C-alpha cells in the first residue's frame, strides 16, 4: 500500500459524516472542504490576498502556481469536458488558434497538467451527452484510467484521481465502482451528478458510490454547491466539493444567506442599509449594505459582482468549516436539524429528497 | 504670477491645432494626446497592473494611498466623487450615506481632503452638474457655483507640488453660457483645465462646436482634459480641435456587449458568422488576446464562460484605444496629422460620402480636408 494522503481525525457514529485532513505538498488541507475555481474569481478582480485571508487553501485551475501567485494547493482537470469526436485515441476537436485537427490523449493531459505542477490532478474521462454507447464510454473510462496511471511519472509530487462513471444508471456505476477500486490511486472522484433534474436519484448515487469507495481515500464530488446538497452529501460520506455556484449566484444579484440566497435587485432592498449577513466576517459585509449592493447592480454592475461573489465564495468557506466543527464536537446531528430548520423552516417544508437521504443514515427531522 | 507649468509642447500641427506633449506628473512623464482607461473597471475584469503597465498605460483613472491599493507604479487621475454620490445647496452636496443610511455632506473642502489623502498626481474640483433636461435659469447659477466651488478647492488645496487641481468648464451645449464659465475659470491659475458636460450627447454637430469653443479660449501652454469621450472618431476629430486628455468607459463598455474594437470600427462576435473564423481580432494588434484567441474561440466564450471573454476583449479594446492615440501622436511629431486622418477616416467608413456630416465639417473648421 502506497502513502495515504488523507489522514481521518473524526467521524459521526450516526451517520457516514466525516472529518480529516489532506496532507498535500503546499500545505495541509482541512476536509471536507469546498473548492472555487479559481480562475472564475480572478476573471471578477478576486486576487490571492482575499482568497488566502478567506482561510482559502485549495482552488480548481483551468508552472501554474506561479502563474497565480498562490501559495497553496491546486487542483486541476483534464480538460475534456471542456474542449468534437470521440475515439479510442483520446478526444479529437479542432485547435482555439490554428484551427487544425488537434488530439488529446490520455496521456497528453497526464503531461499537460505534470508540466502545470498542481497538486491534484485528474483522469481523463470520456464523457456522453443514451442508448449503449453509454456503457462503451465508462469502459473507456477504465481503460483511460491505466494510460493515465502509466503515464504519470511523479506520484511523489502529484496525484492522481479516478473519476467514477455511470451517470444515472446504477448497474453501470456499480460495475465502474468494482473496476476502478482495483487501481491504487490516492483518490477518487465521483463524476456525472451535476446539475440533475431527479434530486432523488441524484442522492441515491451518491450514496451508492460512497458506499464502494476506499474509507482511507477522499472522496471528490464534482459540480455540486448548493448549500443543502453540500451538507447531505458530507453526511453520505463525501470529503471534496467544487462547483461555480457561489460564481453563478452572483452573476445573478443573489448573496448567499442561511435561509437562501437576498435577490438584491429586489425593490425592497433599496432602503436596506444593514449587511447581507450581520454575522457574516467578509469583507464586503464590513464596508458594503444591501442598499448599496442593490444600487451597484443598477448602474455599476461590474463592480457589484466582485462584492457579491467574495461574500458567496466566503459562504461556502464557512458553511462546511461550521459543518467540519460539529464533526469534531460529535454534534453533526443537531448540526443537520438546524441547518434544515433554518434554511426552510419546519420539517413538514423541507424537500423530500433530503429527509429520505438523511434518513438513510439515521439523521431524523421528525 | 504664474506657477511652473506642467505640460511640454512637442510639436504642433501646421494646419489644424492637433498638440503633440509630454506631461511632468509625479509618478513619471506622459506622452499626450492620452487616453486614460478607468482604473477600477478593468481591475473588476482580472486586469492586473502588469497586464496594463505592459500595454504602455502611463496614467488611467481612480475611483475616489491610492497608488498601493492598486499597486500601481505609474499615474493617477480622481475625480471629486459628485457625479457618483439628493439635493444640492452652496455648503456642498447632500446626500443619503451608503452605509449609516444618515445624511451625509460632500463639500469642496471635503472633496479635496479626500483626494489628498488618496495620493493621485491629478485631482478634479468638485463642482455642480445639473441634468440636461434642466433648462431655465437654474442652469446658469450652477455654472456661477462651480466657479466659487473651485476657488474653494484652490485654497483647500495646500500642495500644488505634489497634485495638480484641474478646473472643469462648465455650460453644457449653451455657446453663451459656456463663453462666461471659460472667461471666469481661466482667470484661475490651476495647472489644467477639464471640459466637462459633453458626454453622451445626442447632438453630434453641437458636440464638435462646444469642444472648439472651449480650446479657443482654454491657456496654449496647459492641457485640455475632455471628460467622457472614447468613441475612435471622436477622439480623432477632438485631437484636430486642440485636446490633449480623453477618458471613457467605452473599451470596457463595448466589451460588454461582445464587440472588439477594429479599425473599421467594431467586431460584433456574438453573430454566428465568427463561429469558424480561427484569425485573431486583428492581424496587425500586438496585444495579448491578438496573441492567443481566436475570433471564434471568443465567440464560443461570450456563449458560455461570458465572464472570461469579457477579460480578454478589455485587454484588447483597452490596448485600442492606446494605439489609436499612439498613432495620433507619431503622425504629428512626423509633420502628417492631416495625412493620418484622411487614410483613418477611409478604414473606418470608406469613403467621403458615407463619413458622418458632422466631422466632415468639424475637421474641414480646422483645414482637414478629405
Ligand atoms: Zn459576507
Ligand atoms: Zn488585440
Amino acid at each position: 500500500s502506497a502513502p495515504r494522503i488523507m489522514r481521518l481525525v473524526a467521524e459521526c457514529s450516526r451517520s457516514g459524516a466525516r472529518a480529516g485532513e489532506l496532507r498535500l505538498p503546499h500545505g495541509t488541507v482541512a476536509t471536507p472542504v469546498f473548492m472555487p475555481v479559481g480562475t472564475q474569481a480572478t476573471m471578477k478582480g478576486i486576487t490571492t490576498e482575499q482568497l488566502d485571508s478567506l482561510g482559502c487553501r485549495i482552488c480548481l485551475g483551468n508552472g501554474l502556481h506561479g502563474f497565480m501567485n498562490w501559495p497553496h494547493n491546486l487542483l486541476t482537470d483534464s480538460g475534456g469536458f471542456q474542449m468534437s469526436e470521440v475515439t479510442e485515441e483520446g478526444v479529437h476537436f479542432r485547435s482555439p488558434y490554428d484551427g487544425e485537427e488537434t488530439l488529446l490523449s490520455p496521456e497528453r493531459s497526464v503531461e499537460i497538467q505534470n508540466a502545470l505542477g498542481s497538486d491534484i490532478i485528474m483522469q481523463l474521462d470520456h464523457v456522453v451527452s443514451t442508448g449503449p454507447l453509454v456503457e462503451e464510454a465508462m469502459h473507456r473510462s477504465v481503460r483511460w484510467l491505466d494510460r493515465c496511471i502509466a503515464a504519470h511519472k511523479h506520484p511523489d509530487k502529484q496525484n492522481l484521481f479516478a473519476i467514477i462513471q455511470g451517470g444515472l444508471n446504477a448497474d453501470l456505476r456499480t460495475t465502474c465502482l468494482k473496476e476502478m477500486t482495483k487501481r491504487d490511486v490516492p483518490g477518487f472522484a465521483i463524476g456525472g451528478l451535476s446539475g440533475g433534474e431527479s434530486k432523488a436519484q441524484f442522492w441515491k448515487m451518491v450514496a451508492l458510490s460512497t458506499s464502494m469507495l476506499p474509507k482511507d481515500k477522499p472522496r471528490y464530488l464534482m459540480g455540486v454547491g448548493y448549500a443543502t446538497d453540500l451538507v447531505v452529501c458530507v453526511a453520505l460520506g463525501c470529503d471534496m466539493f467544487d462547483c461555480v455556484y457561489p460564481t453563478r449566484t452572483a452573476r445573478f444579484g443573489s448573496a448567499l444567506v442561511p435561509t437562501g440566497n437576498l435577490q438584491l435587485k429586489k425593490k425592497q432592498y433599496a432602503k436596506d442599509f444593514s449587511p447581507i449577513n450581520p454575522e457574516c466576517p467578509c469583507p464586503t459585509c464590513q464596508t458594503h449594505s444591501r442598499a448599496f449592493l442593490h444600487a451597484l447592480l443598477h448602474s455599476d454592475n461590474t463592480t457589484a459582482l466582485h462584492h457579491l461573489t467574495v461574500h458567496n465564495i466566503a459562504y461556502q468557506l464557512q458553511l462546511l468549516s461550521a459543518v467540519r466543527s460539529s464533526i469534531l464536537e460529535q454534534r453533526f446531528p443537531d448540526f443537520v436539524r438546524n441547518f434544515m430548520r433554518t434554511m426552510y423552516g419546519d420539517h413538514s417544508l423541507c424537500p423530500a429528497w433530503a429527509v429520505e437521504a438523511l434518513a438513510s443514515v439515521g439523521i431524523m427531522l421528525t
